[PDB]
């Protein structure tokens, strides 16, 4: 209750999964947090729900929108000390051919530039509180995933950017860390399995792509979220796995012939 | 001589540098190579002084120039066996502060997007020939570099995607991998160093920044092309490192407090 | 002081430097500690300091001391939550010519197989509790160290380790992780810099080696720790970087002849 | 065959699987090989079999017979250019539990130390001929493998090595680099697969854990080691993976509780 007190915080795609487990961990470390998403409905409910934490509409493809994120917190709260840049969507699996540049630009629009861009917007204020930023990626950045060109170049492209950044800043004393999730129970993993073939199946292939055998949990996405801003203050430009295991050792993956 | 004699290669970006070197060691290796570039000078030079290359002008990130690449090479070559994704620009360094999300879309044009085309074109060639991709990627994408937030974040996205698209591609028996450099001595090398305070320092830090003690040269990454194309017939999704050891050890990056 | 609270770990080489960091962290999440030292000075000092933290003298590097540190654990405390795997040493730097076959042997016994010995014997007891494993490696074992070729081996060694027994003990629910820190400002890291040609120096240059331009402390070691086995559920086979940034970026490692 | 010509290289374990198939690249690429095994069946034949390639008998875990071997290829070929360090062994599965630390140190001799004692007697001469180190380590070094924490930590320890010799040596010009390969079929593949409850089965399981639905070639990787040696100037210390890309994304490695 008391880990990141007095600490403002920015969550973007805080009203639902991944996001939401977040605001809660830094709520009940002690922060005020600032909940950003473009939809209305999780959001505005979580803001009722949580003393400390309240609401700003905001898309952060929308240069103009992340302006007003980012002045409307410090008019609202007076100081900026973290932003999670967790905003983010998956395609539908789909093969490379039935991709196009216009998708992918859009995905990049999102996935990539919205992260930089709030990023580049509160560093002045960062750099005042010495705070930090974490950014959520995904363990297929680094991995690999089928059926997902242009999600996991965005992904790639985002863990690389925290370490570049985190050069960058580090004479300011703003540390720039991402974590990597890997399969996390989140309604964005109910809604692709909803659209496979044998949706029951796919979740199921989904547990099992873990030594732990079962999906992670927004709380613990959280958790780590809440230990890289107020307890790891020599860490910076790092890649912390929230993933249960899935990238150790060999698997199903699609006689030396 | 015969390595990879009775192949067709595509090289972007062959007109100088790394590209140039690449093209080079293909002829050599008793390839045919189609040198692709946005500017006539070198690569129109080069087709006169390669039997076996021919020069197209083309610029990759205009898709409809892409097409024509790749129907050019089909009809006056016949087959289309290795795609080389070299074709990209470093901005100048740039703090982030100073950096433009319309800067960074154009970087990711180039960097990221021209590679995704000419790939989505020339896959189904490959398939009929079970061909194979090489990128042409960066050290600085899997460990950062200093103000250079757009071109680490575009060479992360390279070196994630090459590994998704060797994912989807494998049921095929086409590869993709990548090279990542580190320090080339290149025409882009040279232009950036001389826009520095003092360029004959910077050329002497890059030298240093490897233990080898110098920097490599394009013929280097083009022998390691022409390994990944013909004689790396297990290897799919890697990133092939040619960069002298600069990442290993301790350095100069900048007693507890 | 609750994050832990019920919980009996185990810190090896826990009298000083990072490992007695370790112990403070834990004592203050709340747990009760066993402190292993083959050195009386430091532990009993600290078991005389800490509430909640006892002192038992063993050498890791001796099966039967390991076996009574266990038995006597659980004889004193009646459970086993998390073992820290952090006795370890660093040789002088020495040339490849310099060592010998019989110290990498004895540098085995101590950094490698001390930590064999004590996760084995103790995981019997970590199945009964769903607790976990904590090894301190080194960022050496994954980026290479100049003249210290068994040290940075043992350490290679350890991370590797640390993630095929993550896979055996995923099924029980038993995580294993490690902590791979950079340059600790500790007691050995001054003993070292102290048998150097300039000593003050060789501190300087350790400070310059992380774009945060200090070095770590034992209780940032700790606090990452203290996450790992108290909040990071979802976390089994992961190497937590605490190195400041030390591997990013290109640096002073020693024009393309 | 011209590749390699007049250069001098010495292959341990180079009587069958990998080790024969290294031999045979080399020979290939226009080398002397000295054949090292400390089985005479094989390497005796591979001697009559290839011009050029002779055997020594030589367990690389006695020192002596180690030093032997290298006064004998200097002796009888006037030049030593390249050692591949392929000698390895890798014990039936074992959970951690039916482990031993004696078992570890047996193992820990053949496929760590023997390449360490190797590398250091030849040393000398490779300065003399700005020669190469190739170690053969295994993917599952790096990220892991069931029921094989003695194995495992072996190869963390080689790959680990092999970067802290690279910079040691790199003022020299000596270049020291290693091959993780994956799911290569050979002999030892074969007989551990021979005790398996169900061998069919293990081998279809070692297929599909590659993309690319094969296992790799003991040519394969010789075609890596020959590319290290011969056209790999600026690479030192890199870890070239020949896996099929079975580290490439989600597999079978075992919603959210
Ligand atoms: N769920 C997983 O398994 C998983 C794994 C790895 C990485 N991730 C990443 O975690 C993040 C969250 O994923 P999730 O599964 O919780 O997704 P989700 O779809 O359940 O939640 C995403 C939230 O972000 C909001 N959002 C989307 N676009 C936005 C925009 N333009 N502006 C503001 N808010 C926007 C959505 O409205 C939603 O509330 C994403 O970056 C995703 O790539 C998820
Ligand atoms: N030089 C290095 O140290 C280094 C290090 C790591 C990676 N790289 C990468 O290697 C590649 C080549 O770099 P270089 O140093 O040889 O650069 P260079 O500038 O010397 O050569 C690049 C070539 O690509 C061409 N090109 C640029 N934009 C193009 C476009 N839109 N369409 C077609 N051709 C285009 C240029 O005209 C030029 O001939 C780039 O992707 C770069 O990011 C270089
Ligand atoms: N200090 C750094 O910069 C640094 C960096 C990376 C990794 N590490 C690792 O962190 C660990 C602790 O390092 P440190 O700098 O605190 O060292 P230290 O020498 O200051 O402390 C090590 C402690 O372990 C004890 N110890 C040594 N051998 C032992 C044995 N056989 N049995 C039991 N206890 C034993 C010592 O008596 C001492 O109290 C080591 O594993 C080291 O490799 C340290
Ligand atoms: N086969 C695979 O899938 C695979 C995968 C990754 C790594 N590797 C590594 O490749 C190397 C070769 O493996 P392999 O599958 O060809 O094995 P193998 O058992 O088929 O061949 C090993 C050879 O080394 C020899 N050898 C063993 N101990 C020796 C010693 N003390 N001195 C000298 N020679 C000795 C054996 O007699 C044999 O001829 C090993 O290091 C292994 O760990 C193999
Ligand atoms: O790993 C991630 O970062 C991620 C994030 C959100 C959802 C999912 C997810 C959830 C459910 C299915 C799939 C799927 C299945 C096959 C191909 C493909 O392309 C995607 N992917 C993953
Ligand atoms: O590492 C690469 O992929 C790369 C590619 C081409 C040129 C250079 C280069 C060449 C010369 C200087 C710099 C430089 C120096 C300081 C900051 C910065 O941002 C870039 N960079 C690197
Ligand atoms: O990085 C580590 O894990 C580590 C651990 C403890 C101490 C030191 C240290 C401390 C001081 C000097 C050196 C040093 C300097 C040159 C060569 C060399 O071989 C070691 N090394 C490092
Ligand atoms: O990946 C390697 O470096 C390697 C090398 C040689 C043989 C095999 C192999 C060959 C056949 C089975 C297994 C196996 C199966 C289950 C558990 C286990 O522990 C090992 N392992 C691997
Ligand atoms: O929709 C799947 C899951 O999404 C998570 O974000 C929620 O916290 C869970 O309650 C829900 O079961
Ligand atoms: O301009 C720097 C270097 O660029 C390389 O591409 C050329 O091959 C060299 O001749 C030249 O010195
Ligand atoms: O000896 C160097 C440092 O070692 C650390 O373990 C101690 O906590 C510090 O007080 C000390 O300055
Ligand atoms: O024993 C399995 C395989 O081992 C390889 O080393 C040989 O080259 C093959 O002929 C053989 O089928
Ligand atoms: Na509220
Ligand atoms: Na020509
Ligand atoms: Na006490
Ligand atoms: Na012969």
């Amino acid at each position: 209750g008391t880990r990141y007190a007095g600490k403002v915080v920015v969550v973007t795609g805080g009203g639902r999964g991944i996001g939401a487990g977040i605001v809660r961990a830094f709520v009940n470390s002690g922060a005020r947090v600032v909940i950003c998403d473009k939809d209305e409905s999780g959001g505005r409910a979580l803001e009722q729900e949580l003393p400390g934490a309240v609401f700003i509409l905001c898309d952060v493809t929308q240069e103009d929108d992340v302006k007003t994120l980012v002045s409307e917190t410090i008019r609202r709260f007076g100081r900026l000390d973290c932003v999670v840049n967790n905003a983010g969507h998956h395609p539908p699996p789909q093969r490379p051919e039935e991709t196009s540049a216009q998708g992918f630009r859009q995905l990049l629009e999102l996935n990539l530039l919205g992260t930089y861009t709030l990023t580049k917007l509160a560093l002045p204020y960062l750099r005042k509180s010495q705070g930090n930023v974490i950014n959520i990626s995904s363990l297929v950045g680094a991995i690999g995933q089928a059926q997902a060109v242009p999600y996991v170049a965005t992904k790639g492209a985002v863990t690389a950017m925290t370490k570049a950044l985190a050069l960058d800043e580090s004479p300011y004393g703003v540390r720039v860390n991402c974590i990597s999730p890997g399969n996390i129970w989140t309604p964005l993993w109910e809604e692709l399995a909803a659209l496979m073939p044998d949706p029951r199946a796919t979740i199921r292939e989904g547990m099992l792509a873990q030594p732990l055998g079962r999906m992670g949990q927004p709380a613990e996405v959280g958790a780590a979220a809440v230990f890289l801003a107020s307890e790891a203050n020599f860490c910076t430009g790092i890649e912390l796995l929230v993933t249960g295991g899935a990238e150790l050792g060999y698997g199903c993956k699609a006689p030396d012939i």
